[PDB]
């Protein structure tokens, strides 16, 4: 369970499941490029909305667009009050061999009602031998 991934906001998370690695290990990319990230993180304040923003740098082709819905407030008892667990998710399929297993690192974060909520990055996905 859990994989290496790293936080980029403020240890305000708890679990981030993404297709690729599963721990300190090394995981390449099985071709076919879908981006499905799912994470749980408690809220540390009050808020009536929380968007989602994926920032992915894939072999010089850093994508800069949203591939899903980022406001689960139209999906769950809004507004969200502090201490309440909040899980965000994203899943968008894409060309099977567009990016070049070499050099891609994704960092996606959910921004609540004040700008921030839970953010986690991931990488381990290149090509060699």
């Amino acid at each position: 369970s859990q994989v290496d991934v790293k936080d980029c906001a403020n240890h305000e998370i708890k679990k981030v499941l993404v297709p690729g690695c599963h721990g300190s290990e090394p995981c390449i990319i099985h071709r076919g490029k879908p981006f499905q990230l799912e994470a749980v993180f408690e809220a540390n304040q009050n808020t009536k909305t929380a968007k989602i923003e994926i920032k992915a740098s894939i072999d010089g082709l850093e994508v800069d667009v949203p591939g899903i819905d980022p406001n689960a407030c139209h999906y769950m008892k809004c507004p969200l009050v502090k201490g309440q667990q909040y899980d965000i998710k994203y899943t968008w399929n894409v060309p099977k061999i567009a990016p070049k297993s070499e050099n891609v690192v994704v960092t996606v974060k959910v921004m609540g009602d004040d700008g921030v909520l839970a953010c986690a990055i991931a990488t381990h996905a290149k090509i060699r031998d």
